[PDB]
């Protein structure tokens, strides 16, 4: 992976280049208003050490922070999301993997059309990395999901169990 982050809109300003996870961009960028992803799938973080609001970026050029649904120009850490060769996630109605369950291996732009629950209370990421979105059509707050067990919604760093869309992390 390779990403170049720019302090200013339109690929202007001081810039910094990453080819791996960086938990602290603060010494190098004071802000981030544009970015170019040469390769790989990236998660940008509002705060240092992969915390605060999260934003998914793929190969492409982003001329302003709105193009990645950024609420601000604050980007203080970033992660290169590992390649995965397959994707499978299970969502559950209730915590600790109880209640109704649905299993996806592909993207879903509207969860409520497949699984009539506004909220997901636990989920099992069997394969691959995914991005949960609060709202349908890949809008709202984003949560990166790596393989593993998520017995409650706090486990994926959300303040609520709302989920409206879900996307596989795939690098073109």
């Amino acid at each position: 992976g390779k990403i170049t982050l720019y302090e200013d809109r339109g690929f202007q300003g001081r810039h910094y280049e990453c080819s791996s996870d960086h938990p602290n961009l603060q010494p190098y960028l004071s802000r981030c208003n544009s970015a170019s992803v040469d390769s790989g799938c990236w998660m940008l973080y509002e705060q240092p050490n992969y915390s605060g609001l999260q934003y998914f970026l793929r190969r492409g050029d982003y001329a302003d922070h709105q193009q990645w649904m950024g609420l601000s120009d604050s980007v203080r850490s970033c992660r290169l999301i590992p390649h995965s060769g397959s994707h499978r996630i299970r969502l559950y109605e209730r915590e600790d993997y109880r209640g109704q369950m649905i299993e996806f291996t592909e993207d879903c732009s509207c969860l409520q059309d497949r699984f009539r629950f506004n909220e997901i209370h636990s989920l099992n990421v069997l394969e691959g990395s995914w991005v949960l979105y609060e709202l349908s059509n890949y809008r709202g707050r984003q949560y990166l999901l790596m393989p593993g067990d998520y017995r409650r919604y706090q486990d994926w760093g959300a303040t609520n169990a709302r989920v409206g869309s879900l996307r596989r992390v795939i690098d073109f």
